[PDB]
DNA sequence: CGTGTAATCAGTCCGCG
DNA sequence: GCGGACTGGTTAC
């Protein structure tokens, strides 16, 4: 096989690297590599080394890495660029790994790990590592087995062996119901004491040692307080053993408020799973409480226990240690959902760069953009320093608040990285600028064209026609693999539709599910199967086609965060390639391409409707239109339509036929008025949304700028067995309104968007009725928590104290006394609850950190004196008066005539 | 910690005769 | 009470 690289690290003037070599074994080696860097020199000097703009350089060998450093210092002495890679391990995998790299994750160890600490005295600092550590469950990627490490004698209690037998149990059995599907992969081994575990851990670390570190908050947590409970029983050399060439370092997190404090290991890629799940989940969660995201992810149960975790060991060690080795399985169990683990291993080994740099889209992209130039023998410019300025964005049309009845709506594919192609955007094709109109000017066709030699972004850049830049080269590949993974996930997203339909006729029949490849469309002869399947069989494979449409998900959009994210790059100080030019060249001629887009779609209804001035666009924000199509409808007439699926056609059909080629044509105009390189505006189709044929639905609505809802049918090519709302902005959407208030308000637009009028009325009704009954959490806020010092004045508001930060002054005074309770965590989220007047809390609120049950001590008082009305008023009625008013509509019913009856 | 800007909204403080 | 200036926080794209 062809090697690659596992890790690669500068330590001094060596570089350690842990590979796979060619036999498919992991190697480790000591290289003394000598690196390169540039300068540019005289024309008269023959060289076969350029910049990016083709002036010459010459390649200064150094005697080692370090000489390479101080040559880089003296040159900013002097004044003058130093080009070239300057991250030298990048440069090393660069000329060591010349080629596509293929690798193969079964030879790559992946570890996953949690560990366990009781501490009587609050949350355990990895800093300190006070305590002992009584348990740690290691799963191994390679092995592919659970090691358990359990700490039997502690000074906080001596302890029976674990037992497999009750762990596999059913709760009802008594056991801990660990799933039965690892049992045979538990290697389970006690210990006598703390200091035998953890050097067994380490001999075991060392014939075993992770390529890829993951876990959950393990980078925060569990790396550091292993390391530090070791070092302060054995001794720093010890804890560095944890590293495969013995080196850590203390690496401090800055953030707005404060600092944090990691440990860095030398030769290991550390993906904590937390973050993993953060930056290409594309949610935003309550909680990020491994409980709370596995509910959510995988809908399993809450782990349930009595009493605190600080007396779970001595109470029931059984199950401490079975919820132990099940919170390293969830987290696997995430991953072969999400398969974020596998992204990153992609991503990274494309872009050559140590794995975990696949978090900062910068360095992934230096990477990539230096391989490409080091081919061709390009030279990149060295980083410059800049301060930070503000640029101008999107453009968002302003929307008339009404309802919507019949909308079809079409946005850009890749619409930013779109825009540098067409306009070939990127450092080195600058080619000048020309003397601007006002934006306007552009968008009604009226300003003179910028120019008859270079494409042009209304800006008032030029860019070279004649060649490709690295950067719409580069971002194109991206964008290829993107298209491909986005065709898997929306033939798995149909394929599921097929099984929904299905699934309104089951058969009474024993069978098995069909073995076939979801990311492609079925076929007619499994069809045929499909409609002849049992309930259980069409279940299974629907939950097959949604973990394909997950898989496709994952692959898709985070391949679309890493071409948006190189737009966004070129508006970074710290990118190699800032340039607020290039920035705002994609900004300003999306603003054009949008508003340029609505004139046109505008002037093509009006032409077949035999109108004028009539506005059929209603919003718009950065690529999108949002298409009025009641008149389209009315030229047929409702009447003429046998169901609600036949106008649906009847639009999607009309979108694709007429729409989008008046929609091309209007593009191709722009592309030439711009002269830019490539026609690359391509505005599909995205939604057909409308009431149910025959209903009192009013079928969409608008707040105001991105605030709406839309009862959708099809999308994107996906007919829906059942109608779903599209609905953007509005409080159902966001992670600070309450549970059952998003799903009440969410039912409330459903009734108002498919039903009408007086069925928004009965819910309404019935709610408002109901909703004291509602579980407290259920019904708390949420909020991030920043800055609870800056507005604590001894324990009470100081001025302008936010409200959630209010919340939790009053929770800290209510448990003043106890080391026990749960402290609210500085920068981590808050439940947030209304106190009606004259509380024993003696103020308005009280907050606690969320995904929790607030503490017992004070439960009962918090459930006695909830302000329910306040609670009811702020996060429901006020939204829901906000939807209503704009679709004038009543959520209650006003007095009329009849009621003289 | 980790690429960008536009935008609404809750809440505090205080004006507004 | 409603708005503006302002702080905080969260979403659309
Ligand atoms: N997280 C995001 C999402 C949007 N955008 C910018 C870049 C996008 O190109 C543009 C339009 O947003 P879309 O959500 O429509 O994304 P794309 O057009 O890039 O992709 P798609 O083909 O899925 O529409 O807005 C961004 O900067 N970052
Ligand atoms: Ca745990
Ligand atoms: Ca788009
Ligand atoms: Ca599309
Ligand atoms: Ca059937
Ligand atoms: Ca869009």
């Amino acid at each position: 096989m062809k090697e690659f690289y596992l890790t690669v690290e500068q330590i001094g003037d060596s570089i350690f690297e842990r590979y796979i070599d060619s036999n498919g074994r992991e190697r480790t080696r000591e290289v003394e590599y000598k690196p390169s860097l540039f300068a540019h020199c005289p024309e008269s000097q023959a060289t076969k080394y350029f910049d990016i703009y083709g002036k010459p350089c010459t390649r200064k060998l150094f005697a080692n890495m370090r000489d390479a450093s101080q040559w880089i210092k003296r040159m900013e002495d002097i004044g003058l660029e130093a080009l070239g890679m300057d991250d030298f391990k990048l440069a090393y995998l660069s000329d060591t790994y010349n080629y596509e790299i293929k690798y193969d994750h079964t030879k790559i160890r992946v570890a996953n790990f949690d560990i366990e600490v009781t501490s009587p005295d609050g949350f355990p600092e990895p800093s300190q590592a006070k305590h002992p550590i009584d348990a740690i469950t290691h799963y191994d990627s390679i092995d592919d087995r659970f090691y358990v490490f359990d700490l039997l004698n502690s000074p906080y209690g001596n302890v029976e062996e674990w037992s497999i037998e009750i762990a596999a149990k059913l709760q009802e059995q008594g056991g801990d119901e660990v799933p039965s599907e690892i049992i045979d992969k538990i290697i389970y081994m006690p210990f006598d004491n703390e200091k035998e575990l953890l050097m067994e851990y380490l001999n075991f670390w060392q014939q075993k040692t992770p390529v890829i570190l993951t876990g959950w908050n393990v980078e925060s947590f569990a790396i550091p307080y292993v390391y530090n409970r070791i070092k302060n029983i054995f001794g720093e050399s010890t804890a560095k053993r944890l590293s495969p060439h013995r080196k850590t370092r203390v690496k401090v997190i800055e953030n707005m408020y404060g600092s944090r404090e990691i440990i860095t290991l030398f030769g290991i890629s550390v993906l904590d799973y937390i973050d993993l799940y953060k930056k290409f989940s594309f949610t935003n969660q309550p909680s990020y409480s491994l409980d709370y995201i596995s509910e959510f992810e995988l809908n399993v149960g809450k782990l349930k226990y009595d009493g605190p975790i600080s007396k779970l060991r001595e109470s029931n060690h059984q199950r401490y240690i079975s919820y132990n080795i099940i919170a390293v399985y969830r987290v696997l169990q995430i991953d072969a959902k999400r398969q974020f683990i596998n992204l990153s291993l992609d991503m990274g080994y494309y872009a050559k760069i140590q794995i975990q740099s696949v978090f900062s889209p910068i360095k992934t992209w230096d990477a990539i953009i230096f391989n490409s130039l080091k081919e061709q023998n390009k030279v990149i410019p060295q980083g410059r320093s800049h301060p930070v300025q503000p640029y101008p964005g999107a453009f968002v049309k302003e929307p008339i608040p009404n309802r919507y009845k019949y909308v079809m709506s079409f946005d850009l594919t890749s619409a930013y990285p779109s825009i540098i192609r067409q306009v070939n955007i990127s450092p080195e094709t600058i080619a000048g600028t020309f003397k601007v109109a006002p934006l306007h000017d552009y968008i009604n066709a009226v300003a003179e064209r910028p120019s008859d030699v270079y494409s042009c972004s209304p800006n008032g850049m030029m860019y070279y026609k004649d060649r490709d830049g690295v950067v719409p080269t580069e971002i194109t590949k991206v964008f290829n693999q993107r298209k491909e993974h986005k065709g898997y996930m929306l033939a798995a997203q149909r394929n599921g539709e097929i099984i929904k339909e299905a699934l309104h006729n089951p058969n009474l029949s024993v069978d098995e599910p069909l073995d076939v490849d979801y990311r492609f469309d079925f076929s007619d002869e499994i069809k045929e199967k499909i409609k002849k399947l049992s309930a259980k069989s069409l279940n299974e494979m629907l939950f097959r086609a949604q973990r394909t449409e997950v898989a496709g998900m994952t692959a898709q959009i985070n391949r679309k965060a890493l071409i948006n994210g190189l737009a966004g790059a070129l508006g970074n100080v710290w990118f190699r390639y800032y340039d607020l030019r290039n920035a705002t060249a994609i900004t300003t001629f999306g603003q054009m391409a949008l508003q340029w887009i609505e004139r046109k779609v505008n002037e093509y209804l009006n032409e077949v409707c035999g109108t004028e001035g009539e506005a059929f666009v209603l919003y718009g924000d950065t690529d999108s239109i949002y298409v009025s199509a009641d008149k389209i409808i009315d030229k047929v007439g409702e009447s003429k339509f046998r169901d609600t699926n036949h106008w649906v056609d009847f639009l999607d059909k009309f979108a694709r036929e007429r729409m989008e080629p008046a929609i091309d044509r209007g593009f191709r105009e722009m592309c030439e008025y711009m002269n830019n390189k490539q026609h690359l505006m391509f505005m599909d189709r995205e939604a057909i949304a409308g009431p149910p044929l025959g209903s009192k639905g009013i079928g969409g609505f608008w707040t105001g700028k991105k605030r709406y809802a839309l009862n959708v049918w099809d999308m994107e090519g996906t007919r829906y067995a059942e109608p779903k709302l599209k609905i953007m902005g509005l409080e159902t959407q966001k992670s600070s309104t309450p549970k059952a208030v998003q799903k009440a308000l969410k039912e409330c637009i459903r009734r108002m968007l498919q039903e009408g009028e007086e069925s928004l009325q009965e819910y309404f009704k019935e709610f408002e009725k109901e909703f004291r009954q509602l579980n407290y959490i259920s019904i708390a806020s949420v909020s991030s928590a920043n800055n609870i010092a800056k507005y604590d004045v001894g324990g009470f508001p100081g001025p302008k104290c936010p409200f959630h930060i209010r919340g939790i002054l009053t929770y800290n005074r209510a448990i003043k006394g106890n080391i026990d309770a749960p402290q609210v965590v500085e920068g981590e989220k808050v439940y947030v609850l209304p106190l009606r007047e004259g509380n024993p809390f003696g103020d308005k609120c009280i907050a606690w950190p969320s995904g929790t049950e607030i503490t017992d001590l004070i439960k009962d008082d918090v459930l006695h004196w909830m302000d329910y009305t306040v609670l009811l008023e702020k996060t429901f009625i006020k939204p829901l008066e906000g939807f209503t008013s704009a679709a004038k509509l009543d959520y209650e019913k006003k007095a009329s005539l009849f009621d003289m009856f």
